[PDB]
């Protein structure tokens, strides 16, 4: 910590124009398929996005309850790292003592529900519903850990708590809803030129005496007030400061409109050797299962065990023009896999033969080269019933 915070937060300087703001009605599956999830979203009103929050007047401590006490909870220290120590119990403790009191600069920014009854309780937009990769590419038998759970988030920060400049996971996009409090956000464009930047930061040991914002050209802070949700695309290196005592519910997905970048952001992770703890759980293992339900999607021949087919068929009974974002994307899959070392392909289980999957993927990607981006245009993803 040797640039001054204070200064980054009130200076009017990172006035780049990258956030759009927009109604949640507006906000459907034509709009992926047009844009690509390319720009960072807020939308002021809940109204049209599909997304359900608790009484507003919910809180840490009802938070505390519902995940479970003495749930050792992951915490960092905001003024170094990690002290995972705690739990719920310490935790909710620390929450509410009064700013001077407070001993600790702590933030709880993993904590992944889905488990507990809170997710019954919290309900992201139906938009990232249609194009999630988990909801919709892995066999639904598997989730019903072997499934990678880590969709719906509950952060819990505290005033001053600051979490320096990062990419999301596996390049996966973020959504945020600001239940009570506010965020700052500093926000850079996945621009190849601001990504190498970021690769060589991390390397020289992400100092902490450079604010990368003022590394780059264009940086935009935004403030996000309580009622905001935040939609943030894969790549995009952003820095987040809580200036007040926040609670937020939201989530990290992947989709199939800006597959580069998401692997764009794994060999990152790849090259800086990040720990394979804070690795995207069964990336690979996922991307076999998105083309082979493309393949199966377009193509009606599947590719899973007969296993699989069968549960796949039990949970039931209970041409095709794609957009250049996902041609380009399948492309990058089959020659990522491709490039993969035999003994770590990653195979997931349910698959039979990978060959047969990729050879039936590239033919798949020659005969429909040629798609009209008009006709693309669908309004609803080709993946459909996981
Ligand atoms: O709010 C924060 O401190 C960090 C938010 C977060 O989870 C992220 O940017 O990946
Ligand atoms: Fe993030």
């Amino acid at each position: 910590r040797t640039f001054d915070l204070e200064e980054k937060l009130h200076t009017n300087k990172y006035n780049a124009n990258f956030v759009t703001f927009m109604e949640g009605k507006d906000f459907n599956v034509e709009y992926i398929q047009r844009g690509g999830l390319r720009d960072p979203l807020i939308f002021k009103n809940s109204d049209g996005l599909g997304i359900k929050m608790p009484d507003p007047d919910f809180t840490v401590n009802d938070v505390k309850m519902c995940v479970g006490s003495r749930r050792m909870v992951d915490v960092m220290d905001v003024n170094t790292q990690k002290g995972i120590e705690m739990t719920m119990a310490q935790w909710t403790r620390y929450y509410e003592t009064p700013e001077e009191e407070r001993e600790k600069l702590y933030n709880v920014i993993s904590l992944e529900f889905s488990h507990t009854r809170l997710e019954n309780m919290v309900q992201r937009p139906s938009t990232v519903d249609f194009i999630d990769w988990v909801d919709n590419m892995w066999p639904r038998h598997l989730k019903e850990m072997q499934y990678p759970k880590v969709q719906k988030y509950c952060l819990m920060s505290v005033r001053g708590c600051y979490t320096d400049f990062h990419v999301d996971f596996g390049g996966t996009s973020v959504w945020y809803h600001i239940h009570q409090g506010g965020k700052v956000f500093w926000l850079i464009p996945p621009t190849a030129h601001n990504l190498e930047l970021y690769e060589n930061w991390l390397l020289s040991g992400s100092q902490g005496d450079i604010f990368l914002g003022d590394r780059v050209s264009d940086c935009q802070r935004i403030e996000l007030k309580q009622g905001y949700t935040f939609v943030i695309p894969s790549g995009w290196i952003h820095a987040v400061y809580t200036p007040t005592d926040t609670l937020v519910f939201g989530g990290n997905f992947l989709h199939s409109f800006n597959i580069p970048m998401q692997l764009k952001i794994y060999n990152i992770e790849d090259r800086t050797r990040v720990p394979n703890k804070f690795r995207y759980p069964f990336y690979y293992e996922m991307c076999w299962y998105v083309l082979e339900r493309y393949v199966y999607c377009i193509t009606n021949r599947s590719h899973l065990t007969k296993e699989f087919q069968k549960e796949s068929l039990s949970m039931d009974l209970e041409q095709v023009h794609l957009t250049h974002f996902e041609l380009e994307g399948l492309r990058c899959l089959v020659d990522k896999l491709e490039s993969l070392p035999l003994h770590k392909k990653c195979v997931p289980t349910g698959i039979e033969d990978e060959d047969a999957l990729i050879a039936d993927v590239k033919i798949l990607l020659e005969e429909l080269a040629n798609s009209d981006p008009k006709l693309a245009l669908t309004g609803v993803p080709i993946v459909q019933w996981p």
